[PDB]
C-alpha cells in the first residue's frame, strides 16, 4: 500500500498535496519556458493486486523562439542553434553603418510559444 518515489521530471515539478500511499494523487507541471506533454497527474492505485502509479511522468519540452530575423549591412554576434526563455540575440552593423536602434533583443513566451522582446535593429550607413 505505498507508490513507488514519483520520481524527478527535467524541467519540471511533482507536486504531492499529500504522500503517496495508496490512494494519493501528485500532480505534475513545467517550469516556465516549456510545456508538458504527457499525464498532468497520476494516481496512487491498486492495479491487479498490486500498488502502483496510474499515469507516466510526462516530458517539458523547451519553448523556442523562431530563428532570429537578419538585418542587412549587419550580423548576428554568434547566432543559436535554438533560442530559449531568457536567452537573447546581440546585433552588430558593418564597419561604416550607424545602427539605427535595438541592440539586442531576447527570447520570451507568449502562450506556450517563443517570440522576440522587439524587432531587430537597423543598419544605416
Amino acid at each position: 500500500k505505498s507508490c513507488p518515489n514519483p520520481g524527478q521530471i527535467r524541467n519540471g515539478q511533482i507536486d504531492v498535496p499529500g504522500g503517496i500511499l495508496f490512494g494519493a494523487t501528485i500532480s505534475f507541471s513545467c517550469n516556465t519556458g516549456y510545456k508538458l506533454f504527457g499525464s498532468t497527474s497520476s494516481f496512487c492505485l491498486i492495479s491487479g493486486s498490486s500498488v502502483q502509479w496510474s499515469d507516466p511522468l510526462p516530458e517539458c519540452r523547451e519553448i523556442y523562439c523562431p530563428a532570429p530575423p537578419q538585418i542587412d549591412n549587419g550580423i548576428i554576434q554568434g547566432e543559436r542553434d535554438h533560442y530559449g526563455y531568457r536567452q537573447s540575440v546581440t546585433y552588430a552593423c558593418n564597419k561604416g553603418f550607424t545602427m539605427i536602434g535595438e541592440h539586442s533583443i531576447y527570447c520570451t513566451v507568449n502562450n506556450d510559444e517563443g517570440e522576440w522582446s522587439g524587432p531587430p535593429p537597423e543598419c544605416r550607413g
